[PDB]
């Protein structure tokens, strides 16, 4: 509160570069805000191709089984501009952080593969990707090179049921391993580095915490103050792009 | 034989069924019972999910050793036949038994795998899937990029079940030609070998090709004792020349 208030650099001062530079595991969190620079608008409540719901509204379960075709356009939509989209300074900045040897792993919300077409190695999709489309019957899966024309809807050749987005959608389990994957991740991490997250969606909002109660550092890159600033060590508002530039290209000269 | 050949000119909805004989003159060897690489076990005993469980590296190996072959294998002339037959509209839709894609590589369209095909690897665990263009080396088992498991070959083993949609659609063909080629399978796997018995008991003809009889011979109308290569290759020519 206010008369609890907690303070976090706001720096790129030589504390915070030392505290990336001398971790022993650090790993990152990044949410749609680290494409927002390629390209890929954040929703901000709105779907933005019809602009009449909220973003929710379409990625559920039981709006893709009231209308597939409706749900679908939506998301052939997003996955054409996300396989035209290109990587940012900030996606390419966690990549060279990883080829460093500095980031362990990533831990993304985002259903674009910009981080691994920017290089990054060890990622792992919190909520599936828009790369992969999936069967809604059996267990059929498979990626595609680009988006499906919506005039039919894409039916699964194994047994003829409708395929969908290889997402997770709200009110759906996520996949167990990916969950367990992310967990020993962060249980393991010194160090976190949260990017272009808005830190309500559970339970990814709540990874930085286990990193937090066993004594690491939280670092938080948004324009906006989230509710993961009051604990976070350092929260630079900046756009991920100019600030993860900046800030590989230290830990770069440092690590030298 | 000129009515064999009107039979085929004049069907209204010939489908085909093939099985290993017809990618013999490929190259790759029916198995006879034998693996063919150790000549040590009935291929059955490989192409098995218990034994892949058991064993991975030696089904692997085994399959690893297919996949090389079929790979850089090339269609022959009854694969090449076949995709004629469909160019012409003759034939409406071929199903194989085979898990090699020398049909698909030689043109034909319409193909349904009945037991999958080598082109295919997917992950035992996240379920994955995806084709390939070279065989795996397995001083290591192959392993999913996007979760580390072991893969395995994208094919049907004895004890699992055919992909629903592909039986479902192998069957609506079958229930709807009134000719058959079935050609290079010894009909004696089901349900495989079930598949023309549709075809005759709705009035139906079958025309096998076969160097060998099988327990299908009884109710073909027509039987080839021949190489799928020559035969089909004679067959296709004929029925240009008496569509030309
Ligand atoms: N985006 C939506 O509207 C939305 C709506 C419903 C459900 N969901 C789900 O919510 C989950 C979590 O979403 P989220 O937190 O990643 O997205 P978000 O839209 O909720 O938040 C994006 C964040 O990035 C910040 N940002 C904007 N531009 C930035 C830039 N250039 N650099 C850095 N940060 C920038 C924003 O201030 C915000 O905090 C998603 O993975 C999705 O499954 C998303
Ligand atoms: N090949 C095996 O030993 C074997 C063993 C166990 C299980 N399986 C399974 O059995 C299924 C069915 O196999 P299948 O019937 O296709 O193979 P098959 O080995 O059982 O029979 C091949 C058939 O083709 C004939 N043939 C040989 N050369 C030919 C040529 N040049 N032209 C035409 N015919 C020729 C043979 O006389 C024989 O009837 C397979 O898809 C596989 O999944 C195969
Ligand atoms: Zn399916
Ligand atoms: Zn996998």
């Amino acid at each position: 509160g206010s008369h609890h208030h907690h303070h976090h650099g706001s720096h790129m001062d030589e504390k915070l570069l030392k505290t990336i530079a001398e971790s022993k595991y650090l790993v990152a969190l990044t949410g749609a805000g680290v494409s927002a620079e390629s390209g890929i608008p954040t929703f901000r409540g709105k779907d933005g191709l019809w602009n009449r719901y909220r973003p929710e509204e379409l990625a559920n379960p039981q709006a893709f089984a009231k209308d597939p075709e409706k749900v679908w356009k939506w998301y052939a939509w997003r996955m054409e501009k996300v396989f035209n989209a290109q990587p940012n300074k900030a996606h390419q900045a966690f990549a060279e952080l990883e080829r460093l040897g500095v980031l362990k792993c990533l831990i993304t919300q985002n259903v674009d593969d910009l981080h691994e077409r920017a290089g990054s190695r060890n990622v792992i999709h919190l909520h599936g990707s828009l790369r992969v489309v999936r069967c809604t019957s059996c267990n059929n899966s498979f990626e595609v090179e680009s988006a499906p024309k919506i005039p039919p809807l894409p039916k699964c050749d194994k047994c003829g049921s409708l395929l969908r987005p290889g997402v997770v959608w709200f009110g759906e389990m996520l996949p167990p391993d990916v969950l367990d994957r992310a967990m020993r991740e962060v249980e393991r991490a010194d160090v976190i580095i949260v990017a272009g997250t808005s830190a309500v969606v559970q339970p990814a909002a709540s990874l930085p915490l286990i990193v937090k109660q066993r004594g690491g550092a939280i670092i938080e890159i948004n324009p906006d103050e989230t509710p993961l600033t009051p604990i976070a060590d350092y929260s630079l508002r900046g756009k991920a792009g100019e600030v993860m530039d900046e800030l590989v290209r230290h830990v770069r000269k440092a690590l030298s």
